[PDB]
């Protein structure tokens, strides 16, 4: 009904931009298949609609969306749930195409990802590459040294992650401090494996 | 007619989503009578009606929306009316569902709350717990401290509140020094019976 | 045609607003004529139209339509007429109504008013009241001082104003350092007949 | 069809709004060509459209939107492509009509401007004016200095370019230093035929 005709009406938005700036094919597939994986053929105004209901509420729809998400990542399944829908709340939503680069090394980061679903490739340049999937989190160093990307992270399918940025990561460690270190261990440990310590 | 139109098409969007996400049964009804009691079937924009009128027509209405809650209220019935006003203007309209968690302990509050209708508890966590009604407030203390939640407060039945950031309570007795002392006195003798001076 | 409709239509739901709300006709009548005076029975989107032209060309529709107010104004009539553009472009249109109080004594002013057409009554408390007409303006002196208002004024009858907010204020005397002493003597002037100086 | 539709539709908006203010029709067509110019018949949603993409996709997009623009500039044609992309998306379109005043002399700059098609005259008061055009750019030395603009800037032509604000500017030489060097060189040297160094 009004969904899937909020998506349809949307997408032929974007099919006539394209047209009128006359985008290769070989881009406009890549914006097609985007817009599939992305909204599902229904788009909703989630600012408006989660805006419209009370922090209780929103933080039970928002628990219960990510429910899966948050079973599979151990800095949650085991940390003071509160902490958990503190994170949650200030997520944002991001997916991610096969090859994309999602961080370049030398760059200057201002968020950190938590994987839904994916595999994504960390290449550190030089040697030594890896690859993380659903559960895995990457981005954080940079939000506590403040300084550049250590590597390099490439979707190598097609990725569904949360986003959140230095501001909110700050701001959520400010109230649940302890939880700090969870990130560090994880943090100096990946530098080990490289060059930080 | 317009109004009721609104409410029932946004109610509408609002049924989508949450079978999109398909949520429990359990939500789905906490969503539709937090709608219910939130709306009453007329959905308006305040943001835009009354960001089209002149600063003295919204005090105007605003006090009158209000005459209610402000005689109830002991630190407005006989504050100077220029402050009442001032607060009135600042406040945003809340509502909150029974078994809901308003504030939680050990959190760092940004805002206080005004209750026009409702009983709420304070939980201090040990012992001695509480209830505040209608005309009365809550919230203050990190207003003034800037530290944390010295108790949690639950809704124990459906609450309408209006509440106040940090931002508008500081801009408030920036212009109203004189109000500052009224919210430290019953700060400081919340304290009292409890843990605080 | 699109304009009278967005008026009416707008109107409308002003005139549920205020039946839910169950307003005193003493009031809904004051919201009625302030919106008449206010829109004439068109309703603009003067953000979208002239957020979309270029600069020069916003310039020189508010140049034209202000052309009355800056002839009448000795402040600009004199000056650059690239200070005067710097300063129409930074106004906010409001009216007033007989009655209403534009500014409050003892108050912390954030903004200045020019007046395009209208009369108000500067009572400075005490004795020595005044008034002010089309081509005056006021309130200029706490964005000097960054005081309190010296006086309270009025609206003897349906005014038309520009206003300027302390930001924009300060950023045009940053460009025309100049102009600032042509509002400090009509500031000093003004305390002087009063307790300043 | 839908494009189409919402630009018509739009200058119909306008078209009332000139005449609800009465403007001459000396500026009713500079205000007509400015909206052919600028729109071509067809309104799309940007923020929209681009906000609803991935980073990478709007990289993708902007990259080749910008593919000309960037072939005739010395500053990107030799540059790390993603310094050059790091800039495209920071930029904003805007069109200036023949005679307009890009820039004043002795005001505050707080952007510069690409020129992707036009022709503008450097009035640097006195005398030895200068002409720039496609593939040049302009107003970087008030984004290095903080002082007053050096020379006047007047669309000779239509002119189509990209405005760069000072806080997007210094936020890519944060991430790229290397780059600042060529900025400083064709400023100091523009400074030298003038007064500078
Ligand atoms: N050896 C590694 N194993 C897993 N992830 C890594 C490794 N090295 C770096 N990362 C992630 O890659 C990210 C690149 O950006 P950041 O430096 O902000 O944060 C980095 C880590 O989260
Ligand atoms: N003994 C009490 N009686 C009533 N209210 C209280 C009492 N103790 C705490 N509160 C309120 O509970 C609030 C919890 O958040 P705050 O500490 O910011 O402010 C606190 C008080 O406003
Ligand atoms: N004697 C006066 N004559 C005219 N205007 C005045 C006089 N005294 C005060 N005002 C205006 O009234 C304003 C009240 O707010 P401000 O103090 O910011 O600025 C004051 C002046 O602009
Ligand atoms: N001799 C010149 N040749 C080309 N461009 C110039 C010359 N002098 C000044 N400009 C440009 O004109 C701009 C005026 O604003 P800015 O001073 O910020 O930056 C200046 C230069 O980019």
């Amino acid at each position: 009904d009004s969904s899937r005709r909020q998506y349809q009406e949307k997408y032929k938005q974007v099919e006539q931009y394209m047209s009128f700036h006359k985008l290769p094919p070989d881009t406009r597939q890549r914006i097609h298949d985007y817009y599939e994986h992305r909204y599902q053929g229904k788009m909703f105004d989630e600012e408006s609609i989660l805006g419209e209901l009370s922090e209780p509420l929103r933080e039970e729809i928002i628990n219960f969306n990510c429910r899966k998400l948050v079973a599979s990542m151990p800095l949650f399944a085991n940390a003071d749930p509160n902490f958990v829908t503190s994170m949650l709340t200030k997520l944002r939503f991001e997916v991610f195409q096969p090859g994309d680069y999602i961080i370049r090394e030398g760059t200057i980061g201002k968020k950190m990802y938590f994987i839904q679903h994916g595999v994504v490739s960390v290449l550190t340049k030089g040697n030594k590459e890896t690859k993380l999937a659903d559960g895995s989190y990457f981005g954080e160093i940079c939000l506590l040294t403040r300084g550049r990307r250590t590597a390099s992270v490439r979707a190598d399918t097609y990725c569904r992650l949360y986003s959140l940025s230095v501001d909110n990561f700050n701001e959520v460690l400010e109230e649940y401090p302890m939880m700090r270190r969870a990130f560090e261990t994880v943090a100096l440990d990946r530098l080990d494996r490289i060059g930080k310590k």
